[PDB]
């Protein structure tokens, strides 16, 4: 491989400032970034035992290694007592929760721009040999109603396949549930489920059916059902993502392409009732 010549960034916890809780259940908060001498305000998002320090600065190895504009940013850690991870904060949520509180003002135009963005930063990691193993619409953050990123890898893996404890079963593919193998294209089924996951505005996947039984489920045939906005043509490519060979679902490089298309005729593809002073961004502080 090549010698991952990234950049860890170390911040000083005196450089945060205005810090709230955003969620917890570790802690995220949401604050302001301040570099030293810089005239520049950041919006960050902080994230918070042996065992966690190992595994928070193993998901700041992997952030720190990509650089895409649909992948979330690390800005770096902070090494105050438990490590901290800095990311640039996403000020309107997880997808999940945007479209479950937003049903009812979310046109097709929006729905297949994020499978198109989605679908782009998929691909940005797979050329980086990166499998994230736990894409879903909650790890989807809205940095704007028109700009989504991948969040989360605290699974992804650098990597042919990945042989692995605890995993979300109603988002992982087959093979990965019966014989733990992870690759781009189980990837790819997560994909499909994250894209169900829109289209119904935020259903659960096989909602009431114990995980323990998904593995039986889809050896019988059985997928998630056809959501009732979706023309045949969406329905049909989320399908193709979940077939039981690996190498006939979709690459992440043709989901963009037939996503794009479809997004420049939006209602050809979805029915949907009604569808007719020195704060920088981090994406703006390189
Ligand atoms: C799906 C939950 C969620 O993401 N909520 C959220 C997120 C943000 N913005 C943001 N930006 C960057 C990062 Cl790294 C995070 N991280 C994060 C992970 C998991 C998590 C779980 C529960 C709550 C928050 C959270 C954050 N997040 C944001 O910016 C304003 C707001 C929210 N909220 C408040 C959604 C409502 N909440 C889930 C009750």
């Amino acid at each position: 491989e090549a010698p991952n010549q990234a950049l860890l960034r170390i911040l000083k916890e005196t450089e945060f400032k205005k810090i709230k809780v955003l969620g917890s259940g570790g802690t995220v908060y949401k604050g302001l970034w301040i570099p030293e001498g810089e005239k520049v305000k950041i919006p960050v998002a902080i994230k918070e035992s042996p065992k966690a320090n190992k595994e928070i600065l193993d998901e700041a190895y992997v952030m720190a290694s990509v650089d895409n504009p649909h992948v979330c940013r690390l800005l770096g850690i902070c090494l105050t007592s438990t490590v901290q991870l800095i990311t640039q904060l996403m000020p309107f949520g997880c997808l999940l929760d945007y479209v479950r509180e937003h049903k009812d003002n979310i046109g097709s135009q929006y729905l297949l721009n994020w499978c198109v963005q989605i679908a782009k930063g998929m691909n940005y990691l797979e050329d980086r040999r990166l499998v994230h193993r736990d894409l879903a619409a909650r790890n989807v953050l809205v940095k704007t109603p028109q700009h989504v990123k991948i969040t989360d890898f605290g699974l992804a893996k650098l990597l042919e396949y990945h042989a692995e404890g605890k995993v979300p079963i109603k988002w992982m593919a087959l093979e990965s549930i019966l014989h733990r193998i992870y690759t781009h294209q189980s990837d790819v089924w997560s994909y499909g489920v994250t894209v169900w996951e829109l289209m119904t505005f935020g259903s659960k996947p096989y909602d009431g059916i114990p995980a323990s039984e998904i593995s039986s489920i889809l050896e019988k045939g059985e997928r998630l059902p056809q959501p009732p906005i979706c023309t045949i043509d969406v329905y049909m490519i989320m399908v193709k993502c979940w077939m039981i060979d690996a190498d006939s679902r979709p690459k992440f490089r043709e989901l963009i392409i037939e996503f794009s298309k479809m997004a420049r005729d939006p209602q050809r593809y979805l029915v949907i009732q009604g569808d007719e002073d020195d704060v920088v961004d981090a994406d703006e502080y390189l």
